[PDB]
């Protein structure tokens, strides 16, 4: 639980650190809690990147011809590999998201 | 709105079809709709598929290097553009699923 409150400009910078190489993303959102839809390294290269909102917020990742998002996100950490760790849960309407960056992938 | 109540079998035999080439998935889910999470035109190559259940319905791909995976699907079809597009709705707890493959990048 190194999560802590979302810093806007902090995760703006975290961001544009991963951008136009490489990098393995999960992305997953569950309710209640069951698993709904799940992405797991899937490998891409964003070219532009953009966390919006005022709380709780929204990334946007431009990949090379497609599109990331997630919206809902309240907190966030960079680990001790270097990995940007995003989350947000809404335990009125129970729905939690998870929005994670790598250079290499995820495993355990 | 082409559709229909999922087939099992059918649906099984879609995904087979994708196997092994890459392709273009689409995974959305959205409640109330309000976007949550979001993937568009993720370029993958899966070779593992299977749908499971027996109502609503999940669907898991195994790709080069990670997963994708969605729950809670109840209709599909297979467009003119042999795009085979899947989703679900639950209109009690206000939760949206949609997850397609086709052999090319999703546009209008």
């Amino acid at each position: 639980n190194a999560m802590k409150a979302i810093i806007k400009e902090d995760v703006q910078a975290s961001l544009e650190r991963y951008a136009d190489r490489p990098v393995y993303i999960h992305l997953e959102t569950t309710t209640g809690m069951t698993v709904v839809a799940y992405i797991r390294n899937a490998k891409v290269t964003y070219h532009q990147a953009k966390i919006k909102g005022n709380g709780p917020y929204r990334v946007g990742l431009k990949t090379e011809e497609g599109w990331i998002y997630a919206e809902g996100l309240t907190e966030y950490t960079v680990d001790e590999e270097n990995r940007l760790l995003m989350a947000g849960h809404l335990p009125g309407g129970k729905l939690a998201i998870s929005l994670q960056i790598s250079e290499k992938p995820f495993t355990v």
